[PDB]
């Protein structure tokens, strides 16, 4: 009886809390980050696709050897799905427009799974599209859907939730977490109202595509958040606030929190902490707790806009 | 600043990122081990904040400096030569704990990893490609001499490097085995690894054996030739300084091919996203697993970077072209 794993699935989740401290200079509640970078693989997708895979076996839907999963996606929840299907032996179809560019491509590639490309043109509906398409008519296939999953906020409600609540000794006071398929938010929301229902549970949106604010979705670069729609999975009964945060402001706090507080994170957690940061100056918070969560780890990002500035002074740099 | 439930009584949230280092879990390999006649349990630096080994003497190698007072934050300036994680894992300590940090490397160097290098704030400085690591090493050395609060670290000869093995991994190791562990396998580059854990294993139960990896093509612990070679953070071409060769017990040399090829169903069997070296460890773990004389009996192994960081090796380069 070792403390050993059997297997990559034991290893998802309890995953750690951070302070921030340089980066939260001014502010007078106290903010501590859930690591969900340091999921075995980088990011908090870990938990939604061992658990939509192990949700489904356990209600008797899919076997390994026989069912083949499917799902619309490259993010980090294609990812999640990955290496579950290749340590657990489930074959594996995601779909995504050919846009996709090689990085995701490559480590999906790497983890056995098979690459449906689609038209760029079409965008994410075009994936759902052939997935809808590939489910319809593939012999043992299985859908996620990682939007309509109530095992995607169940996890959270299950592990994330209660993990916060045990580091942080029931003395969380305000839950701060960026809204994509909405699980987060809802199953970590519901676990610790339930626990106490004064806590105060904030969500984040982009500016540039704020639908639950009241606008209309737009353009944005906080890959992970803002989908676009309202996700079926966000109980929005749940929320307390709603924060929207710029593009430019994501990234320039995920920046800071590389260059002050040693942690390389992607752009939805920038704009997760841009707003606990805010919330962190209200003076009706002095002396609370805020946790929030960083979603994935930023070296996953090193191609896209969040490195960008840093790439033009490498470019030029002389030998 | 605001007061925190500090101490041994407060809440469990490390107060900065070094205490997110080490304690790394182990997974038991399974369908990759198929026909093992013992059991292998994977040591996993890839789960490190920064997803090396390295974070762990990037750490070390900075506090043992402040704790004897040779450096101090906003004054000392830190400097290393260094091609492959060690200067990650300074870089994020650098950043978080507020020294300025400069590293040398020649201009070979992928532009990506320059990339996150100076993301986390570091400075870089670009030495001649002809000239490799002793290129680096050089410049590193002017640079010591000529900056008035220079500080360099020497992660080959620091004995901090193997010490933090000592306290932290190998412990680990020890304690998530409940003193099980028959036999210890790990890749060298600096030796530190395979110094502390070794050393504290031997220690805790003389009869563990532990056995060292490097690559065939750069075979000199084994008594052959340096050469070019692709383990990246594995054979340095030398014996350095932090390598105790008096507790290795054995010397498995594993080629480039076969290291990428573990890699590569670690990561279709087991889910296990590995930088090559990894794949080199697991190779040389899984033959040690299939000696008749190791039936019933528990081998650790260390896995020293995530594979994500190499999506531009040879490692990654078959798949590629697939795409
Ligand atoms: C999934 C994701 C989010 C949002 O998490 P949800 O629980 O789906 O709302 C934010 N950032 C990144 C990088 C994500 O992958
Ligand atoms: C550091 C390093 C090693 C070797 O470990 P040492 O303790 O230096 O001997 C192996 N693989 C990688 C990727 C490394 O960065």
């Amino acid at each position: 009886g070792l403390n050993i794993a059997d297997n990559v699935s034991q290893l998802i989740g309890k995953t750690p809390m951070v302070y921030l401290n340089s980066i939260a200079k001014g502010c007078v509640a106290n903010i501590a980050a859930k690591l969900e970078i340091m999921e075995p693989c980088c990011s908090v997708k870990d938990r939604i696709g061992y658990s939509m895979v192990t949700d489904a076996e356990q209600k008797g839907f899919i076997s390994p050897g026989k069912s083949v999963l499917v799902e619309p996606t490259s993010g980090n929840t294609g990812i999640g799905l990955a290496f579950i299907a290749a340590s657990r032996g489930y074959r594996l179809i995601l779909t995504m427009p050919a846009s996709m560019s090689m990085e995701r491509r490559v480590l999906l590639k790497a983890f056995g799974a098979e690459l449906v490309l689609t038209d760029p043109a079409k965008g994410m509906t075009g994936a759902v599209q052939k997935a809808e398409e590939i489910l319809k008519n593939t012999p043992d296939a299985y859908m996620l859907q990682q939007f309509d999953n109530p095992a995607n906020p169940k996890i959270h409600y299950e592990t994330t939730g209660p993990e916060i609540w045990d580091d942080t000794k029931g003395k969380v006071d305000i839950f701060v977490a960026g809204i994509g398929t909405g699980g987060t938010i809802t199953g970590v929301g519901r676990f610790i109202k339930e626990k106490n229902p004064k806590t105060q549970v904030i969500g984040v949106e982009p500016t540039e595509s704020d639908i639950l604010s009241g606008g209309k979705p737009g353009p944005h670069k906080i890959q992970g958040i803002g989908a676009g729609f309202i996700p079926k999975n966000l109980d929005q009964k749940i929320m307390d606030e709603v924060i929207a945060i710029s593009s430019e402001e994501a990234i320039e706090t995920a920046k800071q929190l590389a260059l002050k507080e040693g942690l390389m994170v992607g752009i939805s957690s920038g704009a997760a902490a841009a707003a606990a940061i805010k919330v962190a100056k209200r003076p009706e918070n002095a002396g609370k707790l805020i946790a929030v969560v960083f979603p994935s780890f930023g070296e996953r990002y090193l191609s896209t806009p969040l490195f960008q500035s840093i790439r033009e002074e490498v470019e030029k740099m002389q030998p």
